Formats: C-alpha cells, structure tokens, sequence
C-alpha cells in the first residue's frame, strides 16, 4: 500500500499551490476577452508536419432543466435521436458523440426492431460514439462518490448490455467546476481519457499560457502516479459553437450554420454566418483555419478538438444538412490547399484522444502531471457559482436520504435469489434510475425550474417507497422461519420508520406503534445495519403509551428512555415561536446493537405502571410568561424558568454549556479540562440592489453575514440518562443539540419562509488558530485543503461541502459533518460556517429564467466533534490533503448510513428470528462495503454478486483500537465457485483471485468483487 499521509506528491502543477501564486486579474484580453492575442508560426506546420482537426458534432441534452426529463424528450431529445439515426445511416462520413443514456435507453427501448438495428449498426461502425455513458453527466460538486458511480453503472450496463460498447472516454462539458472524484472513479471503471470544460476563466488563462490544458491528473495523496487520468480542459468560456473554432467568438459564431435566420437564432457579434459556396469558400477557410491554427498554439500536439454543438443541437432534419453540407466544403477546400498544412474531419471524441496519444508516444509531446480539484468556478468577473452548493437543500438532503435507500435495499435484498414474481429487480430497477438522474448537473445542484424540482422530487418519493417495499419484504423472509415463510409479495410485514426523514416538523409521517390492554400488549421491531461492523446505535420509535419496557429476542432487558413527543408551532396570535407536547404520543429510545450487515429484533411491551428498566426524562421550558404544558401519562412533570445559562452532560462524554438563547457556548471534553469556547450563531447574508444579484448559480452577496436578531427565543431542555438535548425556536430555524454520551448531534428545522434575498447561515465560531487553512470533502470521497484567499471576494472562499469540513492548529480540531451537501467556507481563523437556505427574488442570468422562491422545511443534521490532535499523525504542511479521526469517521457513518428501523405491521410474527449475520465478519473500521448487488435473476445457473469495497484514511493518534476480522466478500454466501476483481462498474473482470478470496484495499482505495455461485 502507498502510504497517502507522509509523502507529498510531486507534480507539475497544484492547484492549491497555483491558486497562492496566481493574481486572478480580470484584464481584457481582446477578442479572447479572458485571454490574450494568440500568435502562431505559419511555418510550424508542413507537408511533413500537418495539424489534424477532428470536428466532433455533439448535442447537450440535460434530463431536465426548464423542461421535465420526458417534456424534454417528447419535445426535443425523441427527434434529434430519430433524425441522428437517419443522418448517420444515410451518411457514411457523419459523426455523432452522445452522453446522456437516460434518454438514450428512453429512445432505444421505443424503436422498432428495424431501427434498433440500423442504430447497432452507427455505434458498431463508430459514426455514433458514446462519451462517459453515464445515466447524466453528473454535478461534481454536491455530488457523493455512491452516487456518481450508481449513475455510471447504470448507463455503462444498459451500454454493455444493449449496445455492446464501454466508452472509455468521458465527455463533461457543463457541470459548474470539476473534481478529481471523476477521474478517481473513471480510471477505475476501466477510461483512459476524459474532457472537462467549466473552469475558473483564469486558470484557463494560466494552464494555456504553459500548454498545460493537457495534464495525467492524479489524487491529491497519490505519490506513485497509478490513480492518473488523461483530461483534456477546454479552453474557453463555453462548449458552444462560438467558443469552440478558436479564440474569435465573432468569428466562430460565422461557422455555426444554424445562425443565418430560418431557425431564430443569430450572432450576438452581429456578423452572421455566410452559406459555403465555391467563390466564398477561400476567405472562409483563412478565417477558419487562422482560428484552428490559434487553439492549438494553447496544446502540445499537432492533433486538434473542434467541438460542434449546443444545447438540444442537431434536431431538424435541415439543422444536420445545414451543418453537415457547408463543414464538408471547407473540408474539401481546406484538404486540397497544401499551403494551410491541415487535414480536417468529422470525428468522434475517443478518435481525437487516440490520435493525441499516438502523438504522445512517437515522441512529439509530453505531458504535465496535475493535482487538486477544479472549485468554485467563475465564468465571468466576480461570478462565482457557489450558490448551488446550497440551492432547494430540501432535496439535496433528500439525495443522501435516498442514496442510503438504495444502498440497504440492495444489500438486504442480495442475500437471496427472488422469484420474478416478487418484483425485486424491477423495483430496485426504478430506484436506482431515480436517484441516478438526480446526480444530473440541474437535480442536485438545486437550478431547475420549480415544476422540474417537483418531477425530481416525485420520482425520489417513488423510489423510496421502492426501496422500502424490497427492504421490508427482505427483512421478513430474512427472519422468519424457512418452513412458516409465507410471502405475498405485495403485502407490506414492516413499515420503516425513519426519525430523520422528512423529519419532525417537515411531515407528521412516523407511525405510533399502538399498545394497549384492549388492543395489542407488545410489538416486534427490527434494526438493520448495512456497515461491515458490529454496531449500536440509540434508535427511538414513538408509541402510544409512556409505560413500555425493550427486551432482546432472549427476553432479556434492554434499558430504555422515555422522551415526550414535542413539536414546534410558529404561533400566529402570540407571535412566538414554542413546543406543544403530546398527551397521547410518546417517545421510547433505546440501544440497538447489530451484526455487520445484520438484523436484530427487538420487542416493546406495555405495562399499567413504570417499567424497572425504562427512565423517564426531565423537561424544562426557558421563557417569560410561561404556560402549562401536561403531558398526559407521562409521569414527569414540566418545570418552567427564565431563560439561563444551562449546562449538560450525558454519560461520561464531554459537557456541554448553552447561552440562554439555547445556543452551544463551549465544549468540555473531560471533568478536569479547559471550557473550550466553540459558538453557535446564525446570520444572513443579502443581495446586491445594483450590479449581479444572487440566483439559484451564484452567490453574490452584499457584504459579510449579519447576525439575525433573535429577540427572546424560547428554550426547551430536555435530560434524559440516555440522551439529552437543547432545542430553540429562532427566526427561521428550530435549532436542536442533541447529546447521547458522544459528539454531539445538531438538527435545524430551517424554514426560511417568505424572507426574500435572504441566505441563512451557521457559523461557529472558536479560537482555534487555523489561519487562513480549512479543509472540506469532495464528494464524501477525500478531504482537501482549502487556502483562504483575501485576494478573491468572499463568495469565491465558499467551497461545497458534500459531507464535511474542518479546522485545526497544532492542538486542536473541530469537525463538522454533515447529512446533507451545503456551501460553507471559514472566512476568519477560528471559524467554520455552512449555509442552510437561500431564498432569491431574483433571476441571475444563466438562462433558468426565475429565482429562488419554492423554499420549504428541510430538517438538517451534523454532527460536531472537538477533538485533540496534538497526538495524531499528519500530514506536513505541503501535503494538500487532510484525514478525519475515527471519531469523526463515525459520526459521518452515523448520518449517512443510520440503523435502518422497521415496525411489523401485523399483531402477530409467526416464525419470528431475533438475529441475522451474527456470523458476518466484523471488518476494520476504515473499511466499507460501499455496495453490494446481487448481479444476476434467478433463473441464472451461476449466481453472482457484485460488492463495491471502500478503505478510507483514518489518522494515527495513538489508539491501540485493534481486534478485528479480515472481511472477504467473496465468502459471504456460500457455495463460492469463483472470485473475479472487476472494473467498479463490474462489467469487466480483471483477475481471477487464488482461493476465491477478495483481499482488502489499501487506504483510499476501492475495488470491486464480483463473486460466482453454484449452489
Ligand atoms: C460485442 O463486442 C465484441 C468486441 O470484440 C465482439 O467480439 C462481439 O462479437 C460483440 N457481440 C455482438 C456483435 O453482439
Ligand atoms: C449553466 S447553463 C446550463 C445549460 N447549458 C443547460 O445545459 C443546463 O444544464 C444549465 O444549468
Ligand atoms: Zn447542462
């Protein structure tokens, strides 16, 4: 294994170190505007040395953005296939590159056989070529790893499937900046190459002036150099036409045949585009060619990229001629004149990289190696687009909700092998497409139209049902007696029960489970734990009386808290924002504990009286002008008092000191230590009345955060000997710290209701001396160092933080980890902040033609973890990337990958089991078993199942913490007769493993399995 802490990689290019020295100037540079003039050597190219061009007709078709994915496809994407098809069968010559399966496999699926086979035919002659052949092509930024490869997966399957082809070139042209968990993932899943375009307009400038568009770029901890991808990066402002021919958009757009009138387009240089004929054709091909032979000065070899295409190009019939006709002129003029030295052509994206590397390896270019991450993009002056790391965050914490989902239906559903009439595959089928066209670059970044936000969020309410449909009727055969199991398939045994979402406040959706003497004594429930490891976890279910007692399925007894039941009610008549508690709901919370990739059963029973094994907890409400607030049965009563000063303590865990605005002051770790002071404050941040405004893309604020005025908010504390918690009604947010012996856990209710050009955001803020260096995640894959830049305005220090962030000096951490993807950044030392909502009158020009104004409750959890780190072993102060101790590890695991809960529906479980898994090895806990699928339907005489495994990175600070079990996925069902390491996507095998026996991964590796079964 590399070792990813102690050696810094060299490489030619870095982007932290790039971003220190660069000036980021925002000069006019001519008709390149963010560049300069370009010159070039006529003399360069020869008859023996020529400049090759490849002109790669593409059309961008997002599976949603203004339209809804099938609005789309009735209105557009259906007829640019169907006359693609036609164009290229009835053109040899003709050349198409295509990204999008989701509308692909749309497309395909309603042909006749006929032109199913006439399509074979195009992509087996390579006229039609896929790039990436990804479901969408993904954001970068919001995105978690899980996610991006379940998309890739399931286009690259239809691909191999229905098309017999694995692109090995990706194509990502739109996402709004990049991040190297593509090409991580990428060189993989078997690519070779990849392209990306959405950069900061100077770093564009910087890498041209260096020719280092091209670079093999590598992982940020990657010393040896076996993780490199080759990326090409376009060079200018954007992948339409007009900044695709060179420099000169006003000359490009002259080339860009759909622009003369009859279609209602035009050049915005107000130079329109002239038909081809033979006493034009000349003049044009000087212009032209002056325009390719100024791009490639910007690349190291003699081969040439030319993009054509746009959004929802290549539709009508005359649209393909119109283009088609007038680019084979210049092609027949440009290949006849020897003075220009150039052999122009139609081709397609995997065409132009081979050629590059043929170049490459007769000795005529080499290539610089690069790390680092490509965020936050700017396409213009101060235009950074930082606001969609937290546009519609509703369905951005739905994405991880989701990705969970799917992760645990498919593990609980792998076990067997289903009849076709159980409808497992289908209903796994529908879910992962879901969330796979979720990943799109307009879903989870939230810059949609408000009805194409509802689309995305019906089809994820669709597939969560999906996933709790295939884990519940999993559960039941799992634990129920094989001779007594006796499934309809359509029949529903659990319901989940899901404390976190929608989550109290957003939906009333959690079911009381109903006891009574008259009704029903006592209850089944199951957890599932789809980690590798032995787990427990605290797990709450609501019941319909205080008097409940757990036992384990060996009756033994399971110590329990009883909690009321309070919800938050913004009162339109008192104007105050406070708790009401149930008189008939109740909360029981007790501590589960889970085989690795397992199930226990637990029973809760009701008795007349309080149960030995069951405590009741404290509750205290801080205001002025207090009420009463009974409680039914519950056997504690409420005590009120004048907001104070409150300070707390679950466990032996840390103690934790409140303001009496309920907001956390400081963090003790242990009874002797210093009060470390560590803040919670919530501010908004505006928008602009002159200049830019804020959109659902961009983050323009006017100034710094002010802090919001909270008046007198109302308090409620509740202590409990199992868990314990401050909750407060704040303007916006009902704000929750939730304490259960550990670190702590923080919910926000964030409501930002009708406050128009409001951000709201969190800040903490400590005296950690952390400078001007934070750190925050890429796609919940890897940690990267952030540097502070005075020199860029403030939105431009706002970075994603799909799952984490962190600041640190010699001594001390804070970590900040998130179920959510959000923007955040640490404006000052000592500082972490991450915004919650953002509510925006106003449109920003980018074309979605609305602002933000479709706001609704989300509930946001973290959790927060102090911790000293004076003991750990780092990396030094060059390394660009940073790790997460065990503890914050875990508590990430915690928020994405809970104990799943189930109710039994029914009176009775006949049958019933009390464990499943108890077996299964219990893994290192830096290992994940990130995916597991059974890949094949039953009627298959070889069985088999694919397992995605992931190690991370956990510092050394000094914990012996060992006892562990090697983990061998290949042996987890029995009857293995084969064990194949695949590509991630599994489509290709790779090694056929001695033993049958899946070794572990390194750290920051993953591999996949893929095991053979005969039974
Ligand atoms: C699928 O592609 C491979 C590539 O070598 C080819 O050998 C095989 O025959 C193809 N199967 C078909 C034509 O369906
Ligand atoms: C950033 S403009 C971009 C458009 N190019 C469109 O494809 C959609 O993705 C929108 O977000
Ligand atoms: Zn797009």
């Amino acid at each position: 294994c590399q070792d990813v802490v102690q050696d810094v990689p060299n490489v030619d290019v870095q982007m932290l170190e790039l971003y220190d020295r660069m000036s980021f100037k925002d000069i006019d540079g001519g008709v390149w505007k963010q560049g300069w003039n370009i010159k070039y050597d006529p003399l360069k190219y020869n008859a023996h040395h020529k400049l090759k061009v490849f002109v790669v007709p593409h059309s961008h078709n997002d599976p949603g953005w203004i339209q809804t994915f099938e609005e789309y496809y009735q209105h557009d994407t259906k007829h640019i296939l169907s006359n693609a098809l036609r164009h290229l069968h009835d053109n040899p010559e003709m050349k198409f590159i295509w990204a999008e399966i989701s509308y692909f496999a749309r497309f395909y699926h309603d042909l006749g056989e006929n032109k199913k086979l006439q399509m074979k035919s195009i992509v087996k002659n390579g006229q039609l070529e896929f790039v990436t052949g990804g479901w969408v092509m993904p954001d970068e930024a919001n995105s978690h790893w899980r996610n991006v490869l379940l998309q890739l997966t399931e286009g690259q399957t239809w691909l191999k499937q229905f098309m017999n082809v694995t692109p090995t070139a990706s194509w990502a042209i739109d996402p709004f900046g990049h991040s190297p968990t593509m090409p991580y993932i990428l060189q993989k899943s078997g690519f070779k190459n990849m392209l990306i375009q959405r950069t900061h307009y100077s770093v564009k400038k910087e890498l041209a002036q260096q020719r280092q568009l091209e670079f093999l770029w590598r992982q940020i901890w990657d010393n040896k150099g076996d993780t490199a991808l080759f990326t090409h990066m376009m060079p200018f402002y954007s992948y339409d036409i007009p900044h695709t021919c060179g420099p000169d958009p006003k000359v490009c757009c002259q080339f860009d045949f759909k622009r003369m009138g009859s279609f209602g387009l035009s050049c915005p240089w107000k130079v329109p585009p002239r038909t081809i004929s033979d006493q034009n054709v000349a003049a044009r091909s000087d212009l032209l060619v002056d325009q390719w032979k100024k791009k490639a000065e910007l690349y190291r070899t003699n081969v040439l990229l030319i993009p054509l295409g746009d959004d929802f190009r290549f539709k009508q019939n005359t649209e393909w001629d119109v283009q088609r006709v007038n680019y084979e002129r210049l092609f027949e003029h440009i290949n006849s004149q020897a003075h220009f030295n150039v052999q122009a052509q139609f081709g397609t994206l995997q065409e132009y990289f081979d050629a590059v590397h043929q170049a490459e390896r007769a000795g005529q270019a080499e290539f610089p190696t690069l790390s680092g991450d490509f965020f936050t993009y700017a396409d213009r002056s101060d235009n950074y687009w930082s606001g969609y790391y937290t546009s519609r965050p509703y369905h951005k914490r739905m994405d991880r909700v989701l990705m969970h989902y799917v992760r645990a239906a498919e593990m609980l559903s792998a076990w067997h092998s289903w009849d076709g009439m159980a409808r497992i595959e289908e209903r796994l089928e529908q879910a992962r497409r879901e969330l796979s066209l979720f990943q799109h670059h307009d879903g989870i970044t939230g810059t949609a139209k408000t009805h194409v936000v509802v689309d995305y969020e019906q089809r994820m309410q669709e597939a969560l049902k999906a996933c709790q449909m295939v884990m519940q009727q999993s559960v039941y055969r799992l634990l129920t007696k094989p001779s007594i199991y006796s499934p309809d398939f359509s029949f529903s045994y659990f319901t989940l029960d899901d404390s976190r979402w929608p989550g109290s406040g957003v939906e009333d959706s959690r079911t009381t489970i109903i006891l009574g003497e008259d009704i029903l004594p006592s209850k089944h429930v199951v957890m599932h734990n789809t980690l590798p490891h032995w787990r427990e976890q605290l797990v709450d279910f609501y019941v319909s009386s205080p008097f409940v007692s757990v036992t384990d399925l060996a009756n033994n007894p399971v110590e329990a808290q009883v909690s009321p039941v309070w919800s938050w009610h913004h009162d339109t008549l008192t104007k105050t924002i406070h708790p009401q508690g149930s008189t008939t709901k109740y909360r029981i919370i007790f501590k589960a504990r889970v085989p690795p990739m397992g199930l226990a059963t637990y029973v809760l029973t009701i008795s007349d009286s309080k149960p030995e094994h069951t405590s009741y907890a404290s509750n205290l409400l801080l205001r002025k002008n207090p009420t009463s607030l009974p409680l039914g049965q519950y056997p504690e009563d409420v005590k009120f008092g004048d907001p104070r000063e409150i300070s707390l303590r679950v466990g032996n865990g840390p103690t934790l000191a409140f303001s009496e605005q309920g907001l956390l002051k400081s963090i003790q770790l242990t009874q002797d230590s210093p009060h470390v002071p560590v803040h919670f404050k919530f501010l908004k941040y505006g928008v602009r009345s002159h200049g830019d405004r804020s959109g659902a893309y961009l983050f323009l604020p006017n100034g710094p955060a002010s802090p919001v005025e909270l008046g007198q908010p109302v308090v409620l504390v509740t202590k409990g000997k199992l868990e314990s918690s401050v909750s407060v009604g704040l303007p916006s947010v009902v704000h929750q710290t939730i304490m259960r012996g550990g670190a702590p856990e923080i919910r926000n209710l964030v409501d930002i209701g009708s406050l128009d050009n409001t951000e709201i955001v969190m800040r903490l803020e400590t005296h950690i001396d952390s400078g001007d260096i934070f750190y925050t995640d890429l796609n919940g894959l890897q940690f990267i160092k952030r540097r502070r830049l005075d020199k860029l305005p403030l939105q431009a220090n706002y970075y994603p933080i799909p799952s984490g962030m962190f600041i640190e000096d010699a001594n001390t951490r804070l970590t900040l980890l998130t179920g959510q993807p959000l923007g955040g950044s640490s404006l000052a030392s000592g500082e972490l902040e991450i915004m919650q909502d953002r509510r925006l009158a106003s449109d920003d020009e980018r074309g979605l033609g609305q602002g933000v104004l479709d706001n609704k409750p989300v509930l946001h959890i973290y959790r927060l973890v102090l911790e000293k780190v004076n003991n750990c072993v780092r990396p030094s102060k060059l390394h660009p990337a940073g790790y997460l101790t065990s503890a914050a590890h875990k508590a990430s695991q915690s928020l994405l990958d809970p104990l799943d809960k189930f109710i039994f529906a029914e009176n009775e479980w006949i049958g019933a089991q009390g464990q499943f898994g108890g077996d299964h090895p219990s893994a290192r806990e830096d290992l994940d078993v990130s995916v597991m699928r059974r890949l094949t339907k039953s009627s298959a005489k070889t069985q088999r199942v694919g397992y995605v495994l992931h190690r991370t990175n956990l510092m050394q600070c000094g914990t012996p913490e060992e006892h562990t079990q090697k983990l061998d996925v290949c042996h987890l069902l029995p009857n293995v007769a084969r064990c194949e390491r695949t590509t991630l996507t599994f489509l290709q095998n790779l090694e056929h493993l001695d033993g049958m026996v899946a070794p572990e991964v390194c750290p920051m590796e993953t591999a996949a399995y893929v095991s053979s079964h005969s039974s």
